[PDB]
Parts: C-alpha cells; structure tokens; sequence
C-alpha cells in the first residue's frame, strides 16, 4: 500500500528464473507488463509498454523501478512465476501504488449465495489456439492471487478439493463451481487463458466475479 505523485518514481519488491510483473486496475483485468529473466539479466517488454520507463533488477534482490509516475501507473502491481513444475503460475503479494497529482471474459456479475450452497461462476474464452490452458485464481481482501485449479484443453474435468471445471471446448466455456461456499470464500474470481507450460508464457485474464458468502 503505496502513496507517491506524478513525476515521481516507484519500487515495487517481488516475495517469491523467469519472473513476470503483472499490473492490475480497478476494472480491469491483470495484465503482464513484462517479463525479465535474472539469469541473462535482459527483458522482453509487452507491445505499446515503452523502455526506461520500468527498471528492473535482481535475482530478497528483485525489485521493479517504475520511472516517470502518473496517475495512470495507479493499480496493484505483482511478480510472478511459473511453477517449477508448470502446473501454475505462482503470484507475489501485491503492492497498491497510487500516484497523486485470444480473449477471456468473465461478465458475470457480483453473486451472493448462502453459505455451505455452490456457485458457479462462468468464463468464456476466445483463442486461435489449438492447445492451451485454463487457471482459475482468487483475489484475497490481501491482494494476494491464489490459484485454485487448472483445466487443460485435452483433459478431463477438473476437481480439486472443492473446485470443480464443467469443460466446454466447443463451447469455450470452463465455469468454476465451489461447493460447500463458506464465508471464507467471499473474494474476487479471476480465470486466466494461457497457451503452453513455457518460462516466457504469460497469463490473459478476466475481470474477475466477485463473490461474497452470506449467512
């Protein structure tokens, strides 16, 4: 949670050998900025996203430096990883700035439910690709993204725990139910496309379905 101004400059700290800097705004949904590997030191930075404007550093050591802030650099910003085992990418805290002076849609609304009553909440999907993967994360009151499943485009459906991926290929369509809602559970929903299990793959996002556990 970090105030700063126009003109100013920003060090966003990452507490996790590819890592990945996602931004995400009120509304919005989470977008990669870049991403930078420690070993060769270089960066690769996203279309549009101009260089020496992000700084980036490290390998305790990785920090982002952001150059030339404006109110639009506002957002949360994280680090993140894909898992050694490339089952998941793995996300950062999560770091609030605010600067004073192939695609994925999850349009469902705000849900209430009960508690210990399921809710499914939809996603669909559009992409080129053949082949490709489906991750479903929570958004914490934290800030902090944990994931929950992935559904592959050649598998079965997936369960985990009390997650559970209807799979829809012809349909585009990979809804999420939890089931035994508890109050626990009342967070933000974010499904997230991504192409292969590879260091330089990233992550496409929806906005998100908040959800929030009533007794």
């Amino acid at each position: 949670s970090v105030i700063r101004q126009t003109g100013s400059s920003a060090e966003i700290t990452c507490d996790l050998g590819y890592i990945h800097w996602y931004l995400h705004q009120e509304g919005k949904a989470p977008q990669r900025l870049l991403y930078y590997d420690s070993y060769t030191s270089s960066v690769v930075l996203e279309s549009g996203i101009s260089p020496g404007k992000y700084d980036t550093y490290g390998s305790k050591n990785l920090r982002m430096i952001l150059r030339n802030l404006i109110e639009n650099d506002s957002g949360v910003y994280y680090c993140a990883t894909w898992d050694q085992n490339y089952y998941k990418k793995l996300f950062g805290s999560g770091t609030s700035l605010v600067v004073t002076d192939q695609k994925v849609t999850q349009a469902q609304s705000s849900v209430s439910m009960p508690v210990r009553k399921a809710v499914t909440l939809n996603c669909l999907y559009e992409t080129s690709w053949w082949s490709y993967y489906i991750f479903w994360y929570k958004r914490l009151p934290s800030k902090e993204m944990i994931f929950l499943i992935r559904q592959g485009s050649d598998e079965q459906n997936a369960k985990s725990g009390r997650y559970s991926v209807n799979f829809k290929k012809a349909a585009k369509s990979v809804a999420l139910t939890i089931s035994a809602l508890q109050l626990e559970d009342s967070a933000k929903y974010f499904c997230a496309l991504g192409e292969s299990l590879t260091r330089a793959d990233k992550l496409i996002f929806g906005k998100g379905t908040r959800v929030t556990v009533e007794p």
